[PDB]
Formats: C-alpha cells, structure tokens, sequence
C-alpha cells in the first residue's frame, strides 16, 4: 500500500494528500515519519482555526492546507539520503489513533 518516491539529496518532496472536506474539515492535520519499531513522528501539524486555508513551516517542512481543493500538501526541501523512511499524511486527534489519508509514502533519496 506504501507508493515508493525516489529522489536525489537537494530535491523537494512534494505530497498531495486529498482529505475527505465532509469529515473532516474542522480537524487537525499532520505529516509523520515511521521509524520502524517506534511510536510514530509528528514532524507537523496545521494550526487554529482548523477549516482555514493555512500554510504552516517547521524547518524543512511546508504544509500547505487547502480546503477549497479538499486538499493538504506537504514539501520537504533540500532532502537529506537521512530522510530516507516511511511517511504518512494523517487526521491527528490525539490521543485517539490517526487516520491515514491518501497513502504512506516510502521516499528514498540517494
Ligand atoms: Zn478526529
Ligand atoms: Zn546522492
């Protein structure tokens, strides 16, 4: 279920992750990484009031959440052969259990 993305150190990542707009317009947002055998990483996460148009930085990280196009994007510039792991764009509810959107995302950067 994972899609592989293969990339070369210095390139951005760019994900487009649709969300379900019904369900969850007024919910919270967040990028993970999935170390294996660890609890999950929340490297983002959009902010207040969660039904706006936001475009929120966290060092490399961009999301940009679009609700007009049922739509959060998520860019992870001057990759790293390091940032080379399992991701995921989620519904975050803590403590109740993500919900994942779109698929997760094995990106390899060499
Ligand atoms: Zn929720
Ligand atoms: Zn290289």
């Amino acid at each position: 279920e994972e899609e592989r993305y293969d990339l070369v150190e210095g390139q951005t990542l760019t994900v487009k992750c649709p969300f379900n707009i019904m369900k969850y317009a007024n919910s919270q947002k967040a990028w993970q990484r999935l170390p294996d055998g660890k609890e999950p990483l929340t490297l983002v996460v959009t902010q207040r009031p969660f039904t706006r148009p936001s475009e929120v930085h966290m060092g490399k990280f961009t999301l940009k959440h679009d609700p007009s196009e049922a739509m959060l994007q998520v860019q992870m510039t001057d990759l790293q052969v390091t940032d080379s792991g399992l991701y995921r764009c989620v519904i975050y509810h803590p403590p109740n259990d993500p919900v994942v959107l779109f698929h997760p995302v094995r990106l390899v950067v060499t």
